[PDB]
């Protein structure tokens, strides 16, 4: 009886910048965020949608009625939270129609409480294989406009329905974590931006791969030469082949070309969205799903979870026979392709604009499921 | 093959008020605190201690240098955290020593987060019968002065170590679970006060247990009768009492009485703290186990979970042969009594003093795990 990945999908914002347009904007070269970070379109949201409206959006492409009926279970992976108390999953539970005898709740640990959510899910649905659960990553990255990590923003969510006999992916039970009290990036309690030390982050993430990679092969024996492909959790797509570079550099040069190969692959879809926290991982992993014509049934995939503060995760999945047949490539190229692409000054204005939730008052957005109205701090949504 | 909580305990400020000055200071009959509420003293806490800090007392209290090399998953359930990106069971895992492979996060969902952290705990377990779990509710629940929550306020931590073969409970495979999106209390980013309702907290909390009791019921026949023992989560004593009272009725007089009886037993030690939020219920775990003279090895005992939003759990665990042997009670005794007692006045001062994150600074509390220091909004830990 396999566990996994039964349907995935991903919600990103009806708008975008293009990365020239924002270089040459804060008069830099044209060139320095597409190739020194490695993004080209940056996903950009209005005060009127949230994690919740990416959330509902990401699921609802993949949930049927039986579905709904069969999930008992459903988590919310994310850093951007809108209550200090109230998970999010439960207005996700009701918006989605999912059956009333479920548990729901939230998962925070930075960019890696959706992995979270996907390994407790998988646990859940193993010792009840009748069960589903719904684990979905949303997030909304600003730093701040002309801030640092500018360049890195993104917002959206990955859904994902975890089942038995999955028709995607089959999770193995070869995980491998990590926790270490590191300050790479946080947001205290207030703090609409979070603090973030640029160094420390690249060399954390780095270095936590490396020990997970290190550990998970000391306790498999499993190498490189024994993945197919490997989906990176990634603020940005250099930092990833950063840290693939630092310890695949003993590979033989055909190995080595073949991992880069398939880690450009892994970021065709991300270079169009930018960072999405708990999502960036799992948008990795559609990506090459979608994209990555090498890979077959019965291939390895790697996947290496990240979250500053900072945990980490090594996990492998195995794609089942027909996967091809079940992914929503067509929806997620509509997408993006008809994203409505901002000038700088229709972006910072978007990106500025504040929700005061204090205030009583109404919002218009023609996006199903973005925020509706505010009464007395509470969201309404427009499903 | 049992799995469920093998050692347990808790841990509060050495602060509190008695119930009777609240009430002459606020000008309202004593009798509505003592009686009306059922609270007799109120856990209070200074700004120099937060969720770490009680959370690492709790667990130190239980663990020893073996628990630390077993468990691969520390989980903090909290709707009191201190950043919006970073667990704080990150921070727990250093303190506490434990192994460096294991994953940390927070999970969030009001007053039911630590027992989705137990249920999830559980499978882990199950699945790897060789590892341990630390499970860590852990809150600070502050209405504000002359507030209608007031009088429920409350701080600490419960910390639990879930394994395979526990000593303590073992737990049964008959959970039922309910989401429902009703706002009858939250607490928007940014409001260090939660919202409430109090009406409709009462009313969704005993229709929450009505309806998985009912559920239960019709999926396995148990009634009431087939309890030893309830645990309730509490918010105020007279709380689970309400729900109990509102379900059993039709019970014979004798059986009404028996489980009051048992009921007043399980609130012992809330009486004398407060709302815990996530660890209320488990708190009423350790009263009942350390109260109850008439329990024994063998006993049913039902907890029903509730955290607004809102969600809510129904499930079953048995007294293991031996439980009163790895038990607190002196421990926690001696935490209670031997807590300074505060005047209303030095109260105020304590509850209203905040916490700067954006001043560095040093503070100095001879608690152990107490904050002694904030860095560029970073938390330092005396140790
Ligand atoms: C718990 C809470 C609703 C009580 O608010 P409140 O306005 O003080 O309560 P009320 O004024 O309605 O009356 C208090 C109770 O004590 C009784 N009472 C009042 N004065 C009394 C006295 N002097 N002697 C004895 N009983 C007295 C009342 O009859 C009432 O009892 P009942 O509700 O069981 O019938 C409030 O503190 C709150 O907002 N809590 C936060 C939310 C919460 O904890 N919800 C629980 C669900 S999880």
């Amino acid at each position: 009886m396999t566990i996994g990945i039964d349907k995935i999908s991903f919600f990103v914002p009806p708008y975008y910048i293009d990365m020239t347009a924002l270089a040459e904007a804060r008069n830099v070269d044209p060139g320095k965020f597409h190739i020194g970070i490695g993004q080209d379109q940056m996903a950009v949201n209005p005060i009127s949608q949230d994690i919740v409206t990416f959330a509902a959006n990401a699921a609802e492409a993949i949930l049927t009625k039986e579905d709904k009926e069969a999930i008992d279970m459903v988590i919310v992976g994310t850093e951007s939270s809108i209550d200090e108390s109230k998970a999010a999953a439960v207005v996700l539970h009701r918006l989605m129609g999912i059956q009333p005898f479920a548990r729901s709740f939230e998962i925070k640990e930075a960019c890696y409480g959706a992995t979270a959510g996907l390994q407790l899910a998988k646990n859940h649905v193993a010792l009840h294989p009748d069960k589903k659960v719904l684990v979905v990553a949303a997030d909304i990255a600003k730093y701040g406009l002309n801030s640092g990590g500018e360049p890195t923003q993104g917002a959206g969510a990955v859904a994902m329905l975890v089942a038995s006999e999955p028709r995607i992916l089959a999770l193995k039970e070869d995980n491998v974590m990590l926790t270490q009290d590191i300050y790479d990036f946080w947001r205290p309690t207030g703090h609409p931006y979070p603090m973030v030390d640029g160094p420390l982050s690249n060399e954390t993430y780095i270095q936590s791969f490396a020990q997970v990679w290190d550990e998970h092969k000391k306790r498999t024996g499993l190498d490189f030469a024994d993945y197919d492909a490997l989906a990176f959790h990634i603020p940005y797509t250099k930092m990833g082949k950063k840290a693939l570079l630092a310890k695949i550099s003993d590979q033989t040069e055909a190995e080595q070309e073949r991992i880069l190969a398939r880690y450009e692959e892994s970021i065709i879809y991300s270079r169009r969205v930018g960072n999405l926290y708990t999502g960036s991982l799992y948008l990795g992993l559609i990506s090459l799903l979608e994209n990555a014509t090498t890979l077959t049934a019965g291939n390895q995939i790697g996947l290496f979870s990240y979250g500053s503060g900072a945990v980490a995760e090594f996990f492998t999945g195995e794609l089942v026979a027909g996967y091809q047949n079940h992914l929503q490539k067509e929806t997620h190229l509509a997408l993006l392709d008809n994203r409505t692409e901002l000038s700088i000054a229709e972006y910072e204005a978007m990106f500025a604009e504040t929700l005061d939730t204090d205030i009583d008052q109404t919002l218009e957005d023609e996006l199903k499921y973005s925020i509706s109205a505010i009464n007395n701090t509470v969201r309404s949504y427009r499903n």
